[PDB]
């Protein structure tokens, strides 16, 4: 249907605000802590204290298959990433500092990306 398509577009082009997102958040991690997921041959009991590990890259590939339906879904996952550290990691460790500061950060992109969803509809 032609309705079909209509909303196709409107995904489409929500993947694309959604990864111009992505690319202005991933710039907050420099160190790359956030680029991909915890190893687990190198954190062997990781899933044991982190249910729903997520990571940069998890995010992309889910993006790039147009797996976030709104931004709230999007949102979610990058939450993850930063709840994840902060709970898996302790105060005084560059990892923690590091999501603290992503979090920070992320918050005024993330503002105005609500703005610009509601916006462009």
């Amino acid at each position: 249907s032609m309705e079909q398509v209509a909303m196709e577009l409107r995904l489409t082009e929500l993947t694309r605000l959604l990864r111009s997102v992505l690319d202005q958040l991933q710039d907050k991690d420099p160190a790359r802590i956030f680029a991909q997921p915890v190893s687990l041959k190198e954190v062997p009991d990781y899933l044991d204290h982190i249910k729903h590990p997520m990571d940069f890259a998890t995010m992309r590939k889910r993006l790039e298959a147009q797996g976030y339906k709104n931004l709230h879904e999007f949102e979610e996952d990058f939450d993850l990433i930063i709840d994840n550290c902060m709970k898996y990691n302790a105060r005084d460790t560059v990892f923690y500092r590091a999501a603290v500061r992503l979090r920070d950060q992320g918050g005024v992109v993330l503002r105005q990306a609500r703005r610009e969803v509601d916006s462009i509809g």
